[PDB]
């Protein structure tokens, strides 16, 4: 008999059934469809296995031998896996715009992605403007923003002001946004975000020969390790032209510049499953990286 399949976007929640021989690039491509995205390349469909683990459903198999958790309607989650290099050129549906924007969004919030105190008060404005629309004294009432998570923690809780004291602080900014389209806003919200350090990369906890904790980063444009108690700064960096190769090989693997007299570089993942999770990403970033310059060639 069928099954129950419940998929949601950052905003939009989609639930039918399939059939027990679909596969994921076909479920994919149903929930492309039934929300109207054309830019495809940036989005995947996520799923806890079993074991609770955070998962990306393989394209290339039956949405039924991956393991997902086994509940009443399966449950799938379709976000951004990867980022454009930039959110003005690459992003044209007002659809993927508004999805990539709440899914920043979210980051920012819940301190995934480290911002500033000004920058996020700048980024609320935008998001109020897309939100409630233009100001009006007559309307947006004496603390209208009472009711809305507007700063990530960390700036909060750097107890310079009270909370008040940032409601007006992004009311300002509100007022300095008359008759910015909604689109608009997300489009400007993105343009700050994208901006931001640690925007668009990936964290993974890697070590060395010497056992050293570092983090291994991977964006748009290629990998970068990081000390392990900075992730805003990297310490090494290797961008896509910059390397030769990245071989791996179980919970190991090396990045091997083409700067030839250049040594390799070895790292190792904690477990298996955070080795494949790497390469996957690395794979996909460095394809959309190379489709960017050289075409459908």
């Amino acid at each position: 008999k069928p099954i129950n399949v419940r998929v949601t976007t950052m905003d939009a929640e989609l639930e039918f059934a399939i059939q027990p021989n679909t596969t994921g690039k076909q479920l994919f491509d149903q929930v492309v469809k039934t929300v109207g995205l054309r830019e495809v390349w940036f989005f995947g469909l996520q799923y806890v296995d079993s074991k609770g683990y955070s998962t990306w459903l393989k394209l290339n198999k039956k949405v039924t031998q991956q393991d997902v958790k086994k509940e009443n309607p399966l449950q799938f989650k379709f976000r951004a896996k990867f980022f454009p290099e930039d959110v003005s050129e690459e992003l044209i549906q007002e659809i993927t715009q508004r999805l990539f924007f709440l899914q920043v969004k979210e980051a920012i919030l819940n301190d995934e992605i480290y911002c500033p105190p000004e920058t996020a008060v700048l980024l609320a404005s935008y998001a109020v403007q897309a939100k409630y629309g233009d100001y009006n004294k007559e309307i947006h009432k004496p603390g209208y923003l009472a009711n809305d998570r507007l700063l990530p923690q960390r700036v909060l809780e750097q107890h310079k002001l009270t909370k008040e004291q940032w409601e007006e602080r992004i009311q300002n900014w509100h007022e300095e946004h008359r008759g910015m389209l909604r689109e608009d806003s997300m489009m400007e919200y993105l343009k700050i975000a994208q901006d931001l350090e640690m925007y668009g990369v990936n964290y993974f906890e890697i070590k060395n020969k010497k056992g050293t904790e570092l983090w291994l980063g991977v964006d748009a444009l290629g990998l970068n390790i990081y000390e392990h108690d900075d992730k805003l700064t990297p310490k090494i960096g290797f961008p896509w032209s910059e390397i030769r190769n990245i071989s791996f090989n179980d919970k190991k693997f090396v990045i091997k510049p083409i700067d030839k007299k250049a040594p390799d570089f070895v790292f190792y993942a904690p477990r298996l499953r955070i080795n494949k999770r790497i390469l996957a990403l690395c794979m996909g970033n460095h394809e959309l990286y190379m489709r960017r310059r050289k075409p459908d060639t």
